[PDB]
């Protein structure tokens, strides 16, 4: 399936979960992952904080994982979505996400790409909140979440 | 090291469709990523609830008009969406598909697909009225294929 029918009341955040896999015409695979920060419907990450997380993780995830096609916030704002070129590898993605979260928690330099030239809403950021969201996930501890279908 | 930061956001002219990048799998298949821009960078942003609804609506509507869709995701800057597609670059065809999907979005008077505590991580944070108007605004202004201007 390209997108499994997930029961959001059954998962246990924070986690890494293979959200789907698409086969390309030549036989390669694109794997999609649900990088869940918060428990579905128990709160959301503020828009400025998730915007900063996107800027930081776009770089940090790529520092720890090859084949990343996109790292983007989810509309529900409880986590990030990522598409990767490669066979499903939840364990490898979890370790990469963990390393990237440590980079994020300790990011005390200016936020990369924040300017009128490089960002579509450079006034809407929050490094302190992004760093703390990363710290909270690490404190809670990641796990590979199984997909529970509705 | 993030390609997104290399686009000169002061030079583009929203709304538009723009090929943001192309990657190839080990065997040679192309994965094209498109910048589907609703608002002019830094001149305002789409409300979180509205962009959340757009994500739900375009997920189905883009697939109805275009093959090989990987996903449609909202941008953190909330001025547009990113969409990866399995296939060679085709900005013109993607523009036509986005145009048809926006017509479907603007006229969407049925329930928002996938909205319930079971199917969505923040089911109360939606705004169909606002999403439909944003689709209507893009169509009113008119889409075009935007060339990438590098910094
Ligand atoms: C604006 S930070 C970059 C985010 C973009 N979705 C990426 O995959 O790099
Ligand atoms: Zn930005
Ligand atoms: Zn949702």
């Amino acid at each position: 399936v390209e997108s499994f029918d997930l029961d959001h009341t059954k998962v246990k955040a924070p986690y890494v979960r293979l959200a789907g896999v698409k086969t390309t015409p030549k036989g390669d695979q694109i794997s999609k992952y649900d990088l869940r920060f918060l428990q579905p419907n128990q709160g959301a990450i503020d828009p400025a904080a998730i915007h900063t997380l996107e800027h930081l993780l776009a770089g940090y995830m790529r520092d720890h994982l090859e084949g990343v096609v996109d790292v983007s916030p989810m509309g529900c704002r409880t986590g990030m979505y990522m598409a990767v070129i490669g066979e499903p590898d939840e364990q490898g993605v979890m370790k990469a996400f963990e390393a990237a979260l440590k980079d994020t928690a300790g990011h005390d330099q200016p936020i990369p790409g924040v300017s009128e030239l490089e960002c579509g809403n450079y006034r809407d950021h929050d490094l302190a909140a992004a760093r703390q969201h990363a710290r909270d996930v690490l404190d809670q501890g990641l796990k590979v979440q199984e997909t529970i279908l509705l």
